[PDB]
């Protein structure tokens, strides 16, 4: 695979979100994944509705402010036959009645690929596909400080993630103690988070924070 990624640079992402005090990442996360595949697939990158995602994506296992997973948004909008613009369908931070309207539907989904929890599928994934969907602990003060470099919390979990993110490339910088290698991860933070709202984490250091243990993206 090569040695660098960025999607960034490929036109398939987004400006960074801001999620608000709900816990709705994990429709982030989603839109994040959907965005740089329907971009994949047409050429046009169009935000997408986080708060159809919260509103409206309960009946496929999502519970809202209260948490979910990237990969029963991709089945929501299978089963629902599309997803707005966020522009028709903007982002308010709480869950409120479904109001999505076929009409101002952007995207479509034809199910979804879970990666192997293994951090040199999720390279490969990442160098092919385009940006994936993944899960990360991010449970821990330094999360919230970073500011730049190279992640790593030597109490972060591999097994408990609470936090689903975009990781929309991969490289590698000098470091200290060379452990140089990194995924580029857009966070729902805003942009006054982290490095314009991204973060580099620690990549081929024992799956850190679980960043591959749940990894997957929308076909599209
Ligand atoms: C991120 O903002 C939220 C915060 C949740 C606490 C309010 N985290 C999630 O949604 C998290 C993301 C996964 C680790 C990718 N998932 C979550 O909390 O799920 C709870 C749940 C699981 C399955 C189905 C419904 C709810």
């Amino acid at each position: 695979a090569p040695r660098s990624v960025d999607w960034r640079e490929k036109g398939y992402v987004t400006p960074v979100k801001n999620q608000g005090q709900c816990g709705s990442c994990w429709a982030f996360s989603a839109t994040g994944a959907l965005e740089g595949q329907m971009f994949r697939k047409t050429g046009r990158l169009i935000s997408l509705s986080e708060q159809n995602l919260v509103d409206c994506s309960g009946p496929q296992g999502n519970e809202g402010c209260n948490g979910g997973l990237m990969d029963y948004a991709f089945q929501y909008v299978q089963d629902n036959g599309g997803l707005d613009s966020e522009e028709s369908y903007p982002y308010e931070a709480t869950e409120e009645s479904c109001k999505y309207n076929p009409k101002y539907s952007v995207a479509n989904d034809a199910g979804f690929v879970d990666i192997p929890k293994q951090e040199k599928a999720l390279m490969k994934a990442v160098a092919t596909v385009g940006p994936i969907s993944v899960a990360i602990d991010a449970g821990h003060e330094s999360f919230l400080f970073y500011k730049e470099g190279i992640y790593f919390e030597p109490d972060c979990s591999s097994e408990d993630m609470d936090h689903g993110v975009l990781v929309v490339g991969y490289g590698f910088e000098s470091t200290e103690s060379d452990n140089n290698k990194y995924w580029l991860v857009k966070n729902s933070w805003g942009e006054e988070w982290g490095m314009g709202g991204y973060v580099k984490m620690a990549k081929d250091r024992r799956n850190h924070c679980g960043i591959a243990s749940a990894a997957s993206y929308p076909t599209v």
